């Protein structure tokens, strides 16, 4: 039992309202040094004789990662007010952890030793549209999907799949490509659409905005967009689209005025901009996404630009009804900002997905005010690290994502955005050096983690490639290119994870093989139903067992239909090189 | 070295921006653990040759609790953007703490294992006024202060000073008394005067509110309190009242209906009521301030509510100039709540001192989207179990003193509510257990410690009392009876107060004593003044030595006036059964 190690703060990931009348409360500790935890609590006023009267409920430890075990409690305060503390216990040695510190018995003569939760209030309750939650995306780089119509391809679109994508190639795929290949996308299981930039920019990726209002000429027209959106709806569909609110292009109509009046420009101020006028060498002399000169930062704490935006983000949802915004870079803009984009966007629709991006401890952004989730980078990281390069041990893996997920609270973590690869990425196959039967091993995970997982286009065909640009290549529609074997193993996937809630937003453990090297074994549960999942990732055959406890337990292979029993003497799965396995668990 | 011991979260306490281009990085680990720590830091994009371009800054301990050292850093970034990690040394052992855990040695070949600070915006930057940094505040019980208007003192008050008050006596105290009476304020160095409740309620104490735009009869009217303020304003000195929104009176006007038309009641949603019609027998079926029934807890996520407590906030600051409000159980009201309180209160009068009463850590209310700040309860609780009780050691005090300090960023410490005892603890004289010497140690550690300090009414003469409602007894404005040894004395320190810089604003530390049983110095610091403190919690006479690095040492007793050098050997102070002692150092 080591104080050192032991922690817990009333806010975010370790003490948060899960609904109106339950909130939820972690407790961290050092690995294995606990036994049990118990959380003390009660009212804020219930007093009998200078006694503070509580209740004691026992803590479950829901994970551990390299080197902290976290505990979890749930409970539903009788009057909404909560003041709490920990019991710890090391073999019956026990201790009391409160905000005021350590004791070897529970003080009562006062309630400010214990930490608080004051009232569980509805409006500030964490919440994001709950349909993300059973939702499967599939991201799209429109200029590389398909060209539905050239017509409109920009002068010098190299022949579709021809060579290799460059910094500054066109293939003159657009937005009625993709209403040219819905069906395709409805067939394998996609019930969401994220599509990146679209919005008039001189680019390819339209990273660099050249005016919020417009459709890219080459990409189509509001007439198109609303036809691809309301084609998506009646399939079943949503629709994300990408706003590049951190900066603008380097043709903003704002951004050219500046630079052709500098300090007397009508804009001066929408901008970062140290010196007049604006200047690019050596380096930029406003500041610029990165230090990329075609892309000046905007300064959202302008109430003009702050406006526009706002106006921008609210269009588009009040004039083509799209799902969803996806804010790339918008860690660098300020929460004031955010705070409002919410207010706004969740004022004209309510269940609109605000997925910001950011590439780091998202904590600050989650909390309810501002963002619905955020790009699951930890988790694609982890997942790669141990099912594609091999790099970590599978006790690493549990380690890893056993951290992150106990880094937010569990109603956040039900919103993830899980993705194992995107335009700014390598290809997961690429990634697996070539081995298919890895790329089976990640969508596997993928498909049964809690969150809303999202498709790279053509990481279900079996495309490949380096990073960027080498990662958007036009996509592959002829038969005899797209691996067969992995659209089956796909759509063979979301098929059983729209079948089942655990797998979309139970919990996770990892239940310790006898080689935590090789074989990971784990389990969704959502506390009715239960999944079982063992994967053997190795080049060989092995022989594994399941630990599982037989009294009325039952086991459904979710892949082959097959059943049976765990008797007095339960069983052991046997799979091949990369093999794998579902079991739907029956307690009767 | 512990690694379960190093802990950093990029947020709140340990990631801040202090300013426009500084920002304040700090770490945890346990206590005597690490040699020395580095902040490795560099801005997100800066590559060049394939490297990222980072600095490697030292960091600097500024203190420890019972069990972790805390150390701290301050940054600039060229762009104002960061990615950063620490380095920690334990004799020729590394270690590299990240966000993605701990290395051995720095990693470089991106920029994703570490914690990140994405820019410094002015509008998400933390700022409480700055002149409540400078005040004195002094607490006053309307009902208790002084009669200056026998005309409206309600039916049947008490001959001012008759006998102990009950939850039910009247003195007849009122605000013209305040007025009156200014002028010995003005002369004791209070240059803020705090109110609690003045408002129309039944009670002598007012919190249980009848109408939010009425002044209590009793107490005065619109235009007394004007006057009030306007006369408290020419001396220099700013009002703050006390506005209870988180629960309202049973005589409150839109309760009353909601008791008597129930369910139809134009005015149920301004309550949490959870059976009609309303009961109080056998116990309230709605929500209430604890557990009285007399006060029914306000709906503030209703949007009637909230437009009229907005409206109360904003009418009586925009008609009568007031200086801050002290929000009563802030704690139990929505944070959206508070973040429109902000929003309207500031664009109205930006220094308004926004305090919330919360009794327990804040972190949450603390953001710079809510509350300026707080009561700090930690700091009465450590002052009292020390100087008052001689409970804890001088250790002790230390470490419980240093954990709050850097539970929190250093700007937000800066207007921190520091006060001893309020209308609802009992009195410091007679939680001193009558010894003045003892209480006289209080008003020392409190003048002298960073913030915004407060005096309860006749602390400073010496009035006496146990806990509600014996500590609301009647100002005594006898100077036969009054304590003048204490008055000369807080009037001696606020003097200090007022012309030592360092001792509202600085950074404080405590110069390990000898015997760490009875002797307490510490140091005050804002870069250049610097004042030295030395008590002797003792009951007896003692020597002791002070620890100061003598090379150019000069000490200045803000006392006495005496000046001195310091020489080779440390000189030792002589000091009293409970003496104390302040040193101004001067380095040259
Ligand atoms: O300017 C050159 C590149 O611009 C565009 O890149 C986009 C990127 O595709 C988009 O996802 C987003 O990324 C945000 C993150 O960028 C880095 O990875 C940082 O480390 C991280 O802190 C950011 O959050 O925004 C950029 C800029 O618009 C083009 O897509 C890319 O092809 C160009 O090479
Ligand atoms: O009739 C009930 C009481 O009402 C008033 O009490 C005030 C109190 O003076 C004011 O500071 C505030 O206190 C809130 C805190 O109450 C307790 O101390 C809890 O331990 C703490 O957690 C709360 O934050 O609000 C109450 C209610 O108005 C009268 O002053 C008091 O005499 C009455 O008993």
């Amino acid at each position: 039992m080591r104080k050192e190690a032991i922690y817990h703060r009333p806010a975010d990931n370790f003490a948060y309202a899960y609904d109106s009348e339950t909130l939820h409360l972690r407790l961290r500790t050092k690995k294995d040094d606990i036994d049990r935890v118990e959380l003390l609590h009660g009212d804020p006023y219930d007093w009998q004789n200078g006694a503070w009267q509580f209740q004691m409920m026992p803590m479950r430890k829901t994970g551990s990662d390299e080197l902290f075990d976290y505990w979890f409690a749930e409970v539903k305060p009788p009057y909404r007010r909560l003041r709490y503390g920990f019991v710890l216990y090391s073999g019956e040695e026990k201790l009391v952890y409160t905000e005021k510190g350590f004791y070897f018995e529970v003080p009562t003569d006062d309630t400010a030793y214990y930490f608080c939760f004051p009232f569980l209030h509805r409006v500030d309750l964490f919440e994001a549209p709950d349909w993300v939650k059973d939702t499967v995306w599939y991201q799209i780089f429109p200029e590389r999907f398909a060209n539905g119509n050239p017509s409109i391809s920009p002068e010098g679109s190299r022949p579709w799949g021809s060579e290799d994508p460059t910094p500054t190639s066109f293939f003159g795929g657009d937005l009625q490509g993709i209403i040219d290949h819905l069906d395709y996308l409805v067939d394998l299981g996609i019930t969401g659409i994220y599509l990146t930039p679209i919005f008039r920019s001189p680019s390819n990726h339209k990273y660099d905005t050249a005016d919020y209002f417009e459709v890219d000429p080459h990409f189509g027209d509001k007439e198109t967009l609303k036809t691809l959106i309301d084609r998506c709806h009646e399939k079943g569909i949503r629709v994300m689209l990408d706003a590049v609110f951190n900066h603008c292009g380097y043709e903003f109509a704002p951004f050219q005025d500046v630079w052709k009046n500098g300090e007397s420009s009508k804009y001066k101020d929408w901008f970062h901009i140290h010196e007049f006028p604006l200047q690019t060498e050596p380096r930029p002399n406003y500041d610029t996404f990165a230090f990329v000169p075609q892309m000046p930062k905007l300064n959202t704490a302008n109430p003009e630009v702050k406006r526009y935006l706002l106006d921008v983000a609210t269009y588009w949802i009040r004039e083509f009804d799209i799902d969803g915004w996806r804010l790339d870079v918008a860690n660098e803009i300020d929460h004031e900002f955010w705070r409002e984009f919410r207010q706004e966007v969740k004022a004209l629709k309510p269940d609109v997905y605000i997925l910001g991006q950011i590439w780091h401890d998202a904590m600050p952004w989650l909390r309810g005010d501002q963002f619905d989730a955020v790009m699951n980078y930890p988790f694609t990281d982890g997942v790669l690290r141990f099912f594609a390069k091999e790099e970590i041990s599978a006790r690493q893996f549990a380690n890893q994502m056993m951290h992150v997920l106990h880094s937010y609270p569990n109603n956040v973590n039900e919103a993830a955005f899980n993705l194992l690869g995107s335009h700014d990425t390598s290809r997961i196959l690429t990634v697996c050096g070539g081995d298919i039967r890895k790329v089976k091993l990640l969508f596997l995970f993928q498909l049964t983690f809690t969150g809303s997982p999202c498709i790279y286009y053509g990481d279900e065909i079996g495309m490949t490639g380096g990073n960027d640009p080498e990662c958007r290549k036009c996509m592959v529609w002829d038969p005899m290119q797209q691996n067969k074997e992995l659209h089956q193993h796909v759509k063979q996937l979301i098929a059983l994870r729209k079948q089942y809630r655990s797998l979309r937003r139970g919990e996770i453990s990892f239940l310790h093989a006898d080689d935590e090297m090789n074989y990971l074994i784990y389990k969704k549960t959502d506390g009715d139903e239960t999944v079982l999942v063992i994967i053997n990732r190795s080049d060989q055959k092995a022989d594994i067992p399941i630990p599982l406890d037989a009294r009325g337990t039952w086991l459904v292979n979710l892949l082959t239909g097959e059943r049976f029993a765990a008797e007095a003497e339960t069983l052991c799965t046997s799979l091949p090189p990369y093999g794998f396995v579902l079991y739907a668990i029956e307690h009767w």
